[PDB]
């Protein structure tokens, strides 16, 4: 048993991380094929930034500004090209280890794990959920930007975030990789905020079962909630409403532990209100809400990858 | 920004991951150069397990009775051995994917990444601790036997733990790759109890700092304490001692924030004695006591491995 915030195995995209320098700016690149993907803020300087003309920029820059690297190998790059707020460096080899692969845009709730890399080097990976406001709690130094964010469905490695910036709050922001930002952000120096975050109100259920699962019940109650008078609780303290697709979503796990979605719900109601009366749930004092139906099922019934 | 249980990327070791199946029982294999590192319990039925005579078990076997699966290719075993706890299959092929390497006894309160494996296959990856009870809170189904906890030095992957039982409370044992078990437990189906669990105070100064330079401060008191005053306190909250080294091994840390380390000694004890009144550190209601000194410098200052 045991239950942890787990990332996917990296391996797989380590394979595919390269170093990008443009002049000063050294950042990490994607290799998959013979493309390089790094965010299009590689090409400008400190300056500018403040409202850069990257269609402009791109024009002066030279296929040679672009210094990639694959360990001890400088690969040629043959071609540049930009989508939205990704740079496309065609390089004159092919990855080896590309592996099968997607690009994904995933919904708010929805978590990936993060591969953090500096100067094309993996440092560490990490699990983070895609927050409802279009942020993501992660770890980011200078020199982390490009570094990405992938679910690994068997074999097939989804790719779903690129690393762009840092906000005030120490939260992230980025693109998916067709280098379109998830929120209203934009790649400039220009001043930018999250906007007000809400409790993903699904995974705090997915968690509460996970816990079940795991032995930890002290939490679990006789009692019962309508959806509706739930979430008239819940949203008082700024929870997403939960939805009947929401509770279909649980069946698996309503299933699995033999509590039903509207009795694990009195439990949720009890906990928001009470508190946790000094007590913790899966070692934690209070409500984690980045983990999935899908996570707990997952980590719980144990499906394997590669 | 940000700060995040971190995991070292896996890469290296799932190159390294085999499934090894004896009879009806399959586990997970470490596959380094010629040679292939389980438990030693693969040689097991289920009714041996409750007091087995592994030695002549292993008598009772040839090379043939290990099935050695790496991906779709099957690997010949040409002998075995037994040290410890482990099973040593020598097979006939070299891992092409063999890092540099070493095998490690860990102390309490050091960490590591954990890569959770079924039948050979990768499946997770999440830093844990070992505990002071030399337990690990990991996260373990049937099948998980023979994953294995690791550290990166650089590019030289630190073997330090691989994954044999479960003990009361969803708490784990296993052993170094010498087959040693850290605590005094045995590869037995035995009633067994791991003994009570203390918080790794060094650890919890170690993110307190981690905290300060993420811009956590609430907690800065105006007082500092003796190591003497801090232990008397700290005693009586289940903490570890404080020893003089901790202090010293603290060092680095107070020189980057500016913060005494008897002076952290300090807003921790004000911390154990008031609680924290239902505020949060690093979005945690409760003290992480899982980062070592070298983690909260690793993630903060973003080293990197290749
Ligand atoms: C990225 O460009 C990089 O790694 N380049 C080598 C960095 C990564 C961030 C800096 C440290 N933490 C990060 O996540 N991103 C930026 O520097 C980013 C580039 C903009 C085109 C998007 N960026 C530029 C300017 C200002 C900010 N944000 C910022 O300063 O935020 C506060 C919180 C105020 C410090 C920013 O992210
Ligand atoms: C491991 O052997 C395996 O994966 N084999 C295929 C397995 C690890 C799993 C099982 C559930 N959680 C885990 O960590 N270990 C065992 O099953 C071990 C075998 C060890 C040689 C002795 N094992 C066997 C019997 C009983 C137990 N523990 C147990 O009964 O746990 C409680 C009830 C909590 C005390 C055990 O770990
Ligand atoms: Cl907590």
């Amino acid at each position: 048993s045991g239950f942890r915030k787990m990332a996917f195995p990296s391996g797989k995209v380590e394979g595919c991380m390269v170093q990008v320098t443009c002049g000063t700016t050294t950042l990490n690149g994607l290799w998959l094929d013979d493309v390089v993907y790094c965010p299009r803020h590689v090409i400008c300087t400190s300056e500018d930034m403040l409202n850069p003309n990257y269609e402009d920029l791109l024009i002066r820059k030279s296929n040679h500004n672009f210094l990639v690297q694959a360990g001890n190998v400088q690969l040629r790059v043959i071609g540049h090209s930009m989508q939205n707020c990704v740079l496309k460096l065609k390089v004159d080899t092919a990855n080896p280890k590309t592996p099968k692969y997607k690009f994904v845009r995933i919904q708010p709730g929805q978590t990936f794990s993060v591969l953090a890399c500096y100067n094309g080097s993996p440092s560490g990976v990490y699990q983070c959920a895609m927050r409802p406001n279009f942020t993501i709690k992660g770890s980011f130094l200078n020199g982390s930007c490009g570094s990405v964010g992938f679910n690994i469905d068997y074999d097939c490695v989804s790719f779903c975030y690129m690393h762009h910036m840092e906000l005030p709050t120490g939260v992230h922001a980025g693109t998916d990789l067709e280098g379109n930002f998830y929120g209203p952000f934009v790649d400039r120096q220009t001043a930018q905020a999250a906007g007000t975050d809400t409790t993903i109100t699904v995974n705090v259920l997915a968690w509460l079962y996970a816990a079940v699962i795991n032995g930890d019940r002290w939490f679990l109650n006789r009692f019962t909630t309508t959806l509706n008078d739930f979430n008239l609780v819940a949203m008082k303290y700024n929870y997403e409403p939960l939805t009947q697709d929401h509770v279909d979503i649980l069946g698996p796990l309503s299933a699995q532990t033999g509590i039903a979605v509207l009795d694990m719900c009195a439990s949720l109601k009890e906990l928001l209100q009470n508190g946790m009366n000094g007590r913790t749930i899966l070692g934690s004092a209070l409500l984690e809400d980045e983990f999935t139906p899908f996570d707990v099922v997952r980590q719980c019934s144990g499906v394997t990858f590669q």
